[PDB]
This record gives structure tokens, C-alpha cells and sequence, in this order.
């Protein structure tokens, strides 16, 4: 890994820690194009991701990613996801083929269709299917909450406001990855996310991020 512990309050946009995806679509289930203009800072000290439309039936989305790689340790995010059918707001670690490594990823994803729930998942050497849906007891879209994952060699623990919500112990990822955040509308996954209805603009806000090395 190339990165160390850090605390990001989002008082400004630190180009030394982050970079914006721009000018391309992930393809597959992503029905939008990443644009640097879709990642911006608010006056209230927050990073905001947006889902907008530049023309008929075309969508623009946002993705923020870290410059360095991070390994084992505690990952915390204080955020508020977007609320709307057919979309996803997330916080995850990622590394893959493009980077010349196995596909190792750990996720925290909010299905816009129902913000009273949260989904946890992970990929190890490209193998996923570890989805775990948890009831939050509140509407994540209404206020800020702290979401976290403790990534250790033999286990992954997920928390909501300090409370342990789920643990994973098999086929734990090992490759350090970049910290990422995104907001997007899907296609071909109606059963999972619901059918996107074209409503824009939509926003996901990030208050602060923290990574504490092992
Ligand atoms: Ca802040």
C-alpha cells in the first residue's frame, strides 16, 4: 500500500488525496457517463456527487477516487445517500485487472429504491455473491450517519453508528485498493435496483472520511 492513516473533513478538494473520474462510462449496468463536474464541494464543507442529464435520455454521474492505495484497517464514512428508485450511492475499496491485480473490493451500497436498508458485499479475486441486506431502523437519506468497515486479514466487520451489523470470515480480500465513492443509475438490473425513472438532479453527500491503518 501507498497510503497511510488520514482524516478528511472536506473543507476543500484535496487533489493530493483524490481525483475525479471523467469522460467515460463504466459500461455494463451503468447507464451514465462520469463527469468531473459531477463531483463538487458545498459551502457547508461537504463533498457532493450528482446525477444530472445533459440531454434527452442521457445521464451524467459522479465518481471520486483516492490517489493512493489502502490496506488493512478501519474505514469510516459519514454520509447521506441519494433517494430515488433505480440508483445507487456508495463507499467502497477497489482494485482490479485495469490496475494489474486481482479484483478485490469491499462495499457499502445504498439502493436508492429503499434508503431504510443498506447492502454490504465484497469481491475476492473477482468472486462476489456475498450480498447482505440490513435494515437500518431509519431513513439514511434524511440525515448523516457513520458507516464503517474493519478490514482485517481473516475478517471483515461492518458497522452503523458504531454498532456491529455484519461479519464475514471466508475468502477475505487481500489486495490494497483505492477508496472510492459513486452515484449512478442502472440498466438491466430492475429486479435489484428498480427501474430508473429519469428524475434529476439527484445528490449524495459526504461529510467526512477517515482511514486508520493497521
Ligand atoms: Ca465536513
Amino acid at each position: 500500500q501507498t497510503g497511510g492513516s488520514f482524516y478528511e473533513p472536506f473543507n476543500n478538494y484535496n487533489t493530493g488525496l483524490w481525483q475525479k473520474a471523467d469522460g467515460y462510462s463504466n459500461g455494463n449496468m451503468f447507464n451514465c457517463t462520469w463527469r468531473a463536474n459531477n463531483v463538487s464541494m458545498t459551502s457547508l464543507g461537504e463533498m457532493r456527487l450528482s446525477l444530472t442529464s445533459p440531454s434527452y435520455n442521457k445521464f451524467d454521474c459522479g465518481e471520486n477516487r483516492s490517489v493512493q492505495t489502502y490496506g488493512y484497517g478501519l474505514y469510516e464514512v459519514n454520509m447521506k445517500p441519494a433517494k430515488n428508485v433505480g440508483i445507487v450511492s456508495s463507499f467502497f475499496t477497489y482494485t482490479g485487472p485495469t490496475d494489474g491485480t486481482p479484483w478485490d473490493e469491499i462495499d457499502i451500497e445504498f439502493l436508492g429504491k429503499d434508503t431504510t436498508k443498506v447492502q454490504f458485499n465484497y469481491y475476492t479475486n473477482g468472486v462476489g455473491n456475498h450480498e447482505k441486506i440490513v435494515n437500518l431502523g431509519f431513513d439514511a437519506a434524511n440525515s448523516y450517519h457513520t458507516y464503517a468497515f474493519d478490514w482485517q486479514p481473516n475478517s471483515i466487520k461492518w458497522y452503523v453508528d458504531g454498532q456491529l451489523k455484519h461479519t464475514a470470515t471466508t475468502q477475505i480480500p487481500q489486495t490494497p485498493g483505492k477508496i472510492m465513492m459513486n452515484l449512478w443509475n442502472g440498466a438491466g438490473v430492475d429486479e435489484w435496483l428498480g427501474s430508473y425513472n429519469g428524475v434529476t438532479p439527484l445528490y449524495a453527500h459526504y461529510n467526512w472520511v477517515r482511514y486508520t491503518k493497521r
